[PDB]
């Protein structure tokens, strides 16, 4: 019949039917209340703005993100986003089609149980599933081996997979993603005197970094060139028509991926975290993981991120190993296309968690993995 | 049934029923006592002249204005003007029809409380409301976005509105208006030897500026042309039949709008005040305000005021922004037609402050804004 | 070398060199033609009488005043008065010494331009200046702060000054002065049956008020005492030897200063005009103006005018403010001594309008104020 | 020898030698031009008034503040203030003594580079340093741990410090300070009809809030008491001698500290910002920060601000934590006394940026932090 | 004279003189560098924190462990820990007293040679020895037979001993210890949403498991009780004052001892490893080993670990064998007290490796075992 695949993670909700080549719905997943004055409810001024209208009428709204570090925080408000996706954006009657929800690894169980209970209680979904983003992201390439390095707006995580088996003892999760690169760019742009404070202005810095930034191949040489010369400097126009000149900051923001120290995060970068998750694995595997290192999600679409990563992990692993980094076009949709394949896969149809089965067996059903 | 809308501000009282295309009553709102001799009360010489009779029999009267800078000063005398409006000019029995009164922003609370208490105590109005002139002025265009630049005889003020929301943190109010341009013209006309002193003669200079004056597109070029040549000079006939020649003064009076320094007022002009009230607003809004800059009220009917304003704000804001200044015909009635629409609007009928509700909840009721 | 200072205002021409303690020339500034019969010109009967001879041979002459409300009206006749001052009274050759002319504020520009053009055209003055009487009047005290309340025969005006700066937005000018008090006394003396009609008889009432009148401290008590008793009555001898008894009228004439309604003038008195010109000024100044309120000119030499004024403004201003009214002796010469100081002041010598400079730059030169 | 410490921030310049117990110079740091008329430069009327003379002769001057939100805006005019401090107020020859300048955190680099370049170029300071106000403010207590909550006229900021180490990843900066509380009081005082407009009148509201205001312990109870009763009302005398009655407004102005929504600022209050900057820090630290929460600067001298703050953060943090707020007397001088200690500290003498070192190494020297 | 015994293994350094009943020094053996900012070395901020100060000032430090799996990794940093132990903690002059160092079995020879070379080169120890922890642990009981099951922070190992002879062909070593149980608890506590990431937070989970955890007698029954009921749940307070509720996790962490599969370790548990090391031994011995099964070290102090172990090995070995598990109090000090006895034993004094003997015979001396 149909299946509805939703990348439910932080930032863009991607949703729309399986059996299609691209998402049908993509919208920022923000919720906004009128800031300046209490709502003129007697005249019917709508007090909630979710998804697209919020960004369209950004300046008057307290834009809240209801998913923070991949953990759903506001349950009253996340349900408004699902409400909007099914009834307004897709215009699909949700009681009729199964829904494949997706999650980060190593989340609190309570978040999966609430997310399930709502879908069975208020939307009355007929059948449902919660998958892990890094596994779906692999089907999108057609491969059955690789270390899926998945970035995002909220959570970065690695899931090595081999011969279709999933290794659950070497999943890694960082808390480093586009929201932390945005909160860093908002701090390094004040060195030029541009000062963004409110959430609406954050939704402008979240657009600067999308276009202007690029990953410096060698960070310590570009910190020379950006000091001696101004061919690196580039200019961008704000909504009001004022022009920014962004210069040096243009490549320091993605650098924090590789140096989490910059943001105060005591961690390995993403290059040391892929390498650690490989070294943790058995010695027999590693020559196959090095050859199949797949990337997905935004904050892995900066120009040249692959060409740096491959050099930077090459500097760690032995020189007898060829290292190829599979960064296909449309990484932004990798997880959704993985859902659009896996939901149409003829073997999968036994894994759906039928509403009846949850109603009788109780919420612990959701943690089963008879995959 | 009906609603009575009154522009109660300084200068012309505009009044007459909602559901009509134009005011039914327009009269100068002056009060006058016989000056020269104490009134022959035993013979019944009427000692008060309000509205039209005062201007008709101007020369013998001490014309007082009971509203000064939008603040009602004489409570004994303002009530004579409402008395005259309801009983003599409209000939409407006021106990029967709700009345929508209008106010400047940032007025003292005490002025709204007295104005309410009189309407409920002596006129016994059945239901009443006090609105802000710059919000009503926007409905008159049908728009739901724009920076309402409202001039007048007493108070100039800006109210940006967006998507029907009102931003109350960026209302600005100046104290610069037709009464200050009149008091300036009375001072620059003495350079030609015409000297107007009494209030009756002020009600002649208040008519000179209405007809003779115009806004110079470029002030510093016209101060050349008016020096080298006399095509700029123009002539006007007084009530007694003597002819004035007004020359250079003809365009210096509206110039004080843009240069409040001229009148001793330490302020931005109206071009810097619209621009400041825009810059104060959030960056996301500003491209929409620049496109919807609405004007209202007299002292915004001088020929070419729009065509200067648009150049003068264009000189401030970025050159990527189109700036359109919406100065419709009948700016003089914009606020009244806004009242004639808003009072007939089907959603508004819950906002009336019923007499019973004020009688029980006490005068603090008038500051509520469940709009 | 020298400078010639002239109080050119209405009534007494005061003239004579700077660097002296008192005017050298003081004379009534009247012009007179033989009234009764056309002049016996073939026998050489002199048809013009200016200054002192006119008053000396008053009774046969149509005494005209060539300055009316501080505006020069007869240009053919005012030039006779300057002619007489330089050649006959001072006996000074005017081509040789600079002349500091003085003016009322808010005069028509044309009056300053004609007054300049004559001095450069017919007298061929080498260098010249036109100052404002109320500024000069302040130097006479040595102060650099105060509200200069300047009376006169023609024009009353206020000029607040502070720290040597002049505030040009709070100059006030009334049209109320000794000529209007004379024309009022000529009307209230007919209540006793004395009737003065001709201009010569006006030059007698202008001498009655100088001696007999005084300012009543409390007007409404003296209108009692003058009704119940006759210690207030006083007697004066006319030129022919007839005795007047002036009684009640003795203090009603200066009262019109404080109540311009009496003369049909719709105005604040001088006590409300000083107070209005203070209230107009910035709040930071006012405690300094109240302490430095200077008086000058005749019609401010009536006995007790200061002691009333100080009570009458004390009744307006707040009771925390000390109010001191600086009425020095020789108020009549205050403006002239101010000229005799300012013309000898070493900084001033750059402000002279050299004849060459007017000849080349044209009559608009006279309005410059690089003071 | 000596060291000159200057709190260069917005509002009061505090300056005077290290090794003393209190500033030797304290003056408002305003610059003023004569407003009403263009300066009589040929007579030598001084056209600039900085520091004390400006406030002394307030009413005639366009008081500009050359530091706005801690960012120096007018470079031509700020240099007049340093000129006045060194040559006129301290009468110290600046080529001879090192100067410790102080700054807000997160300022634009360009502001530090200009501020340095001027001190080395025009004053020719022999050696100089730019420190951060919140670090110096801690030495003033003698502590080596605490969350320095520093308010001011321009910028509020938090700097947690622990064991003498500075954590640079949890500095927070708001744009909320005495200038915004003044601009709010000027808006809420119009509810009583007092209307202050010009900058001179702002320098009176900036004195009202200093004396009359106090922080309400419980805002929502005092909004009851101020409604039912008038023991809360208090009265104050203006320079002219008129008395204000300030009532309800008396405690709503400091409330905006805790509720930035009131001023249109979308932010946490200062109570949520200290708590956020603590929660951001590592879990091991927090019990030590709660015990050492230091306050400094004006707008942290309102009566009872500490006793509210301690309750309001106690409502957030866990109840097992004792919270002590160290608000010593002379918070106004905390930063200056910190400079007077740190500039005399024997270890510091290697951190001075010698003029030679800047001349050779170039302006990037100023961002080094070999602290 | 004296002898200095040091448990040099991972986690707590235990040190202090032989001939005493308990260690004199016990401290975490961590090394820490300031994380957040490069050290202010010119001011003398100490850049190294070892032992107790590191844990005391935990939150600002990158806590590194210099011993990893019983192998010394950082030679520059381990020497700082010996430096601190001898000079600061014991305050003993090390050139004067022999030192008995202790080691895991089956270590790389290079680790013993470096450890020896440092003690003879930089500390200049007069005489020294490296013993094996599991042999010393037996003397602590006074027994001369038993299978010493020694746990720790780094290495678990078995050494069967019989009649004082050591069997070197049945030493077993696992890589499973308190550091792996900590890294597992940090992963299972995220199921409740508590997420510990940094090393400082690891030093809090390393304290949770010390107090809250206990060994479930029957794991599969307690996984029932913890599902049906909440008497098992227990609560603990963090340093900041926030309370954890730990529940189910409380007994799954020590379970990984018995099921190394849980941590991804392909191994027998400790119950199968004691049993394998017994079965490997000759049939004549085994009835004596079963009766003398001694435990030592932390991660063998969890409540009830003995009472489970004895049941779980009883399930393997024949039912004719009595099995007694000798878990005395103060297992944490067993190895140190074994050193404090063996170093005072009169026969041992010939086994010291004199400095002279190493200087002449070369580093291969350290592997001799003329025991
Ligand atoms: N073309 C791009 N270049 C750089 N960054 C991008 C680009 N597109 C999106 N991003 C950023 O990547 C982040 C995550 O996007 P996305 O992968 O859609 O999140 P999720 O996968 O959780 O929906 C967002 O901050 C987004 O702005
Ligand atoms: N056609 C005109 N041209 C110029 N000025 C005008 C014109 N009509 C009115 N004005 C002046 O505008 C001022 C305000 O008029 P109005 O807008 O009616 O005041 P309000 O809106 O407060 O009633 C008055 O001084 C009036 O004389
Ligand atoms: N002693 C006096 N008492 C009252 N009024 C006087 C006295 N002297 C002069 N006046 C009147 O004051 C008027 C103005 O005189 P004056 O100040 O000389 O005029 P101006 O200053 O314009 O020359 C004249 O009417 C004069 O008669
Ligand atoms: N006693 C006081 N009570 C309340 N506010 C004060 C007091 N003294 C000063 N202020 C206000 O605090 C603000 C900042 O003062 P200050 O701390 O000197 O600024 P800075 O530290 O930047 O020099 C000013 O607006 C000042 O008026
Ligand atoms: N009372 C206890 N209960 C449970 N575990 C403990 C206890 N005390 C210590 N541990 C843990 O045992 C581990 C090893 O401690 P220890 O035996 O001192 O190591 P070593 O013997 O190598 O010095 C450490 O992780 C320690 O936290
Ligand atoms: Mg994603
Ligand atoms: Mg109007
Ligand atoms: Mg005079
Ligand atoms: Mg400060
Ligand atoms: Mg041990």
């Amino acid at each position: 019949t149909t299946a509805l695949v939703c990348d439910n993670g932080s930032g863009l909700v991607k949703a729309g039917f399986a059996g299609d080549d691209a998402p049908r719905a993509v919208f920022p997943s923000i919720v906004g209340r009128p800031r300046h004055q209490g709502v003129m409810v007697g005249m019917g001024q709508k007090d909630s703005y979710v998804g697209d209208e919020a960004q369209s009428k950004r300046g008057i709204l307290t834009l809240k993100y209801p998913i923070e570090h991949g953990i759903i925080t506001n349950w009253d408000d996340m349900e408004k986003i699902w409400h909007h996706t099914f009834y307004n954006e897709l215009r699909v009657a949700p009681e009729e089609h199964p829904t494949l929800l997706t999650e980060a690894p190593l989340n609190p169980k309570a978040n999966r149980e609430k997310m399930t209970q709502i879908m069975f209680e208020t939307f009355n979904v007929p059948a449902m599933y919660v998958a892990i983003q890094a596994v779906l992201s692999l089907y999108a390439s057609g491969r059955t081996t690789g270390i899926v390095l998945d970035s995002g707006d909220g959570v970065t995580h690695n899931v090595p997979i081999y011969e279709g088996y999933a290794l659950p003892h070497a999943i890694m999760r960082l808390d480093l993603a586009g929201r932390d690169l945005t909160d860093y760019l908002m701090k390094i742009l004040t060195e030029r005197g541009y000062s963004f404070v409110t959430t609406a202005e954050r939704e402008i810095v979240r657009d600067i970094k999308e276009k202007l930034c690029y990953v410096a191949l060698d960070f310590e040489n570009e910190m020379a060139t950006a000091a001696s010369s101004s061919s690196l400097e580039k200019s961008y126009e704000l909504p009001d028509g004022q022009v920014i000149t962004i210069g040096n900051e243009r490549f320091r923001c993605p650098e924090t991926l590789f140096q989490p120290s910059f943001i105060g995060m005591e961690s390995a970068g993403i290059h040391e975290t892929t390498y650690n998750s490989i070294m943790k694995c058995d010695i027999d595997i590693r020559k196959d993981l090095y050859a199949n290192n797949v990337m997905s999600g935004g904050t892995t679409m900066y120009p040249g991120i692959a060409d740096r990563m491959q050099k930077e992990i090459t500097a760690l692993a032995p020189s007898t190993m060829k290292i190829k980094i599979i960064a296909p076009p449309e990484r932004k949709y990798s997880v959704w296309i993985g859902g659009s394949i896996l939901a149409s896969l003829s073997t999968f149809q036994q894994m759906w968690i039928t509403k009846q089965e949850y109603d009788e067996a109780g919420p612990s059903i959701v943690h089963r993995k008879c995959f």
